[PDB]
């Protein structure tokens, strides 16, 4: 596999968008999987609608604000046949109706795969598929104040992960720990948070906050 990996390079990867203050980071990441692969299929990169999903996919078991997962993000838009576009469908930071119209869907897909367990099995997933979804413990005090560098918080957990979001690359970066790389992941934060949106996690370092616990993408 590569040493080096961005998809953004590649045009996989729409810019950082902003949650506000609704438990919908797994729509987030979902768009983002998605956004990716249609790319990937058609050459085209459209911002997909959040809030599409968090209006929608309750009857594949997602929660609105309340929480949700990307893969049932993906069996809605399966079983629902499209997603509509971000500028026809915009985010409101509030669970309402749906108001999915298939007139302006851009975006389809056929089911998605699960990643195994292993942060090996993660790098070889971006490497060669895209930008891809994850889940990650962002509870704690220095992810919210991240600026620079390789995060690493010694008591993130691995097994207990609350927040979704997209990793679209891998590389390192000589510290001086010798602990040198590190995932790309870009969040739902804003621009304001952490480098421009994103964030550089600790790599190989024991499956560090349950980044490779969770990683899914959809199949287009
Ligand atoms: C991210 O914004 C969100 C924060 C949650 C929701 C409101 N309070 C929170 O702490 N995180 C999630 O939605 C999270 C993402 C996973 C990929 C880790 N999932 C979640 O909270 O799921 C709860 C749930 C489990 C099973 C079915 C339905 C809901
Ligand atoms: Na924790």
């Amino acid at each position: 596999a590569p040493r080096s990996v961005d998809w953004r390079e590649k045009g996989y990867v729409t810019p950082v968008k902003n949650q506000g203050q609704c438990g919908s980071c797994w729509a987030f990441s979902a768009t983002g999987a998605l956004e990716g692969q249609m790319f990937r299929k058609t050459g085209r990169l459209i911002s997909l609608s959040e809030q599409n999903l968090v209006d929608c996919s309750g009857p594949q078991g997602n929660e609105g604000c309340n929480g949700g997962l990307m893969d049932y993000a993906f069996q809605y838009v399966q079983d629902n046949g499209g997603l509509d576009s971000e500028e026809s469908y915009p985010y409101e930071a509030t669970e309402e109706s749906c108001k999915y119209n298939p007139k302006y869907s851009v975006a389809n897909d056929a089911g998605f795969v699960d990643i195994p367990k292993q942060e090996k099995a993660l790098m070889k997933a971006v490497a060669t598929v895209g930008p891809i979804s994850v889940a990650i413990d962002a509870g704690h005090e220095s992810f919210l104040f991240y600026k620079e560098g390789i995060y690493f918080e010694p008591d993130c957990s691995s097994e207990d992960m609350d927040h979704g979001v997209l990793v679209v690359g891998y590389g390192f970066e000589s510290t001086e720990s010798d602990n040198n790389k590190y995932w790309l992941v870009k969040n739902s934060w804003g621009e304001e948070w952490g480098m421009g949106g994103y964030v550089k996690m600790a790599k190989d370092r024991r499956n560090h906050c349950g980044i490779a616990s969770a990683a899914s993408y959809p199949t287009v």
